[PDB]
């Protein structure tokens, strides 16, 4: 829904306090390294004009876009060249090239201190003035993550000044707000890792697959809701997240607070869940729909034969309605399967697709698609038999050997990532065993494929920046439902040159013996991965051995009186032993 003036339409929806927010979470993701004061400036600035067309819409520029009130605000700033040489030339052009250069300047990693919450500090923070530090998150977290779902950035600061206003006024202030604090971090991250799928999946492979995706999803979540209703809220939630991947941020919020609004009035005929949603306040009921657990598999469903295999009109329905026909089986595939991980589902709609592309070109197509549901189920076996084979790894070694085991896959598929990436990649694909393993039947399957989904995408996003491995390519452009498949049969990759050991390669030190362990741990792994990219061919056993000697030398040099001296001397002595080894 347009208006002939934006600024105030949204203005008018949102209210100014939300309008304020998405305005600084707009200007902190488009300039994520500009100060703090500077944003927030030009957010007044432009509260000021919101109210002015409010007040009169007739009133010069109140008819402009949002881009163009937006660009020109942050085209304020003077000299900003300087922090962005390869951006300051977004300012040199206009809507809508210039708000496309905005958006392709964003930064997925950018250089900026992981803040260590400091409890004394932010409690103090909070005492002086409660809307600079509501607002000083977003500014932090969206410039961090800079395409951050943005009314749920909004939720997450309500949550956060509330973890304030219950802690610093207790006693002890550390124990109160660090374990609340680290606890929202995770669901902060996984809320970061997926909008940034749902942005790439539509920049890359086009609204349609973000559509699919939320067919299968919302079926799970809205089962005895008709393929009307479903295919109604994918439409208008596929427009939102469209809105807010594409930095229109005021659209994005005001078309998912009537989404929700959409959602509570049909309840009766969407979940029973919902109940629990439907009277909070806006931004705390968008969340809790989008959090919404599936529900029951409606009683005495057909069988999936009748509509799909049986009726004489299947080839039919395929070829003149395409998407509706395939739409309309991932409903009724997925409503019937919450056990299901939302990219078996679409794999089993994708090889259905092919099937019938297949049959419908035969003398007798029935005759060639009969069995088609019969075929499918490989598609559930084959993941349910890797979770199987890998939880069994992750119980008999747990987390970090698990992580190792990961290193040890991952550069040997793709040995020409950088090490930070094989390894920040490595670690966060083992924390699936811990995420997930011990769940039962029910949510095994969806926890492990969302996950490594999320995983996935960080390293094809890292992996587009800067294309090194021919097989990472594949596997990032071929077929979104078939990367975790893709990678997952990825073999050793010998084009790869190893680069020999010129001898003393890659040395530990002294300042190693006084890193917290996590940090210990890290160094240890990028020593593992530095081997293998030396030694691309080297053994299970030669790595464990290797691997064995790497702790066992750094434990007896942090333990010397002289520890430098320890590793200098020592060192040699542990690149011949390894030499030895590897051969
Ligand atoms: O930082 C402030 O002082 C501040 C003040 C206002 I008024 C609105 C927002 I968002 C802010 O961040
Ligand atoms: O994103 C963070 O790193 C983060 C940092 C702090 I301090 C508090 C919360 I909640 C966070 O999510
Ligand atoms: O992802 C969301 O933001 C979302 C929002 C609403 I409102 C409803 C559903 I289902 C969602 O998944
Ligand atoms: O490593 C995999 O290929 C893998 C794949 C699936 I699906 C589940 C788990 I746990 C895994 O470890
Ligand atoms: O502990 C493991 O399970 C493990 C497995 C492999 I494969 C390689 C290394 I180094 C390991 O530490
Ligand atoms: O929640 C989503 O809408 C979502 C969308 C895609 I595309 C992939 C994953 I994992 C998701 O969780």
């Amino acid at each position: 829904d347009t208006h002939k003036s934006e600024i105030a339409h949204r203005f008018n929806d949102l209210g100014e306090e939300n309008f304020q927010g998405l305005v600084l979470i707009a200007f902190s993701q488009y300039l994520q390294q500009c100060p703090f004061d500077e944003h927030v400036k030009l957010v007044k600035e432009l509260t000021e004009f919101a109210k002015t067309c409010v007040a009169d819409e007739s009133h010069a520029g109140c008819d402009k876009s949002l881009h163009t009130l937006f660009g020109d605000e942050l085209c304020k700033v003077a000299t900003l060249r300087e922090t962005y040489g390869d951006m300051a030339d977004c300012c040199e052009k206009q809507e809508p090239e210039r708000n496309e250069c905005f958006l392709k300047h964003k930064d997925d990693s950018p250089d900026l201190p992981k803040l260590k919450p400091e409890p004394d500090t932010l409690c103090a923070e909070f005492k002086a003035d409660e809307k600079k530090f509501w607002g000083k998150y977003l500014y932090e977290v969206a410039r961090r993550h800079p395409y951050f779902y943005a009314p749920e950035l909004l939720y997450y600061a309500n949550k956060y000044n509330g973890v304030f206003q219950e802690c610093c006024q207790a006693e002890d202030k550390g124990a109160c707000l660090l374990p609340k604090i680290e606890t929202m971090r995770e669901k902060v991250l996984a809320s970061s890792a997926r909008q940034r799928l749902r942005c790439a999946s539509i920049q890359k492979f086009g609204e349609r697959a973000l559509k699919a995706w939320s067919v299968a999803r919302l079926s799970q979540k809205f089962p005895k809701a008709d393929f009307t209703d479903v295919t109604k809220i994918v439409t208008d939630l596929t427009k939102v997240h469209k809105e807010c991947c594409h930095g229109d941020l005021l659209e994005c919020a005001d078309d998912r607070a009537d989404l929700a609004k959409y959602i509570c009035d049909h309840q009766d005929t969407l979940s029973s869940k919902l109940k629990e949603c439907c009277d909070k306040p806006v931004l705390e009921k968008s969340h809790c729909i989008a959090e919404i657990d599936k529900d029951a598999v409606p009683e005495n469903l057909p069988p999936l034969t009748a509509d799909f295999a049986e009726d004489k009109e299947v080839c039919k329905n395929y070829q003149e309605a395409k998407d509706v026909f395939l739409g309309s089986f991932l409903y009724e595939y997925s409503r019937r399967h919450p056990e299901y991980a939302v990219s078996v589902l679409l794999r089993l709609a994708k090889e259905y697709e092919a099937t019938l592309e297949d049959c419908c070109a035969k003398e007798d197509p029935h005759a060639c698609y009969a069995t088609v549901f019969d075929k499918l189920k490989h598609l559930v076996d084959e993941p349910q038999n890797l979770i199987k084979k890998n939880c069994e790894l992750f119980e008999k070694h747990g987390e970090y050997g698990f992580q190792n085991a990961l290193i040890v896959r991952y550069t040997r598929k793709a040995p020409q990532v950088s090490t930070p990436t094989l390894v920040e990649i490595s670690r966060s694909l083992g924390k699936v065993g811990t995420k997930c393993c011990a769940k039962p039947e029910s949510e095994r399957m969806p926890c492990t494929e969302d996950y490594l989904s999320l995983i996935l995408n960080r390293l094809c996003v890292l992996h587009e920046k800067t294309p090194v491995s021919e097989k990472v390519t594949k596997c990032c452009t071929e077929s979104l439902v078939n990367r975790r498949p893709c990678f997952s049969d990825l073999t050793l990759d010998e084009t790869y040159v190893p680069k020999p050991f010129d001898g003393e390669s890659f040395t530990f030190h002294a300042d190693i013996c006084t890193l917290p362990d996590t940090e210990k741990q890290i160094k240890k792994q990028t020593a593992l991965v530095e081997l293998l990219k030396h030694k691309p061919k080297a053994t299970d056993e030669q790595l464990k051995t290797v691997m064995e000697n790497f702790v066992a030398f750094v434990d007896k040099c942090c333990a010397a009186d002289d520890k430098e001296g320890c590793f200098l001397l020592e060192g040699p002595k542990l690149v011949a032993s390894t030499q030895a080894a590897l051969a």
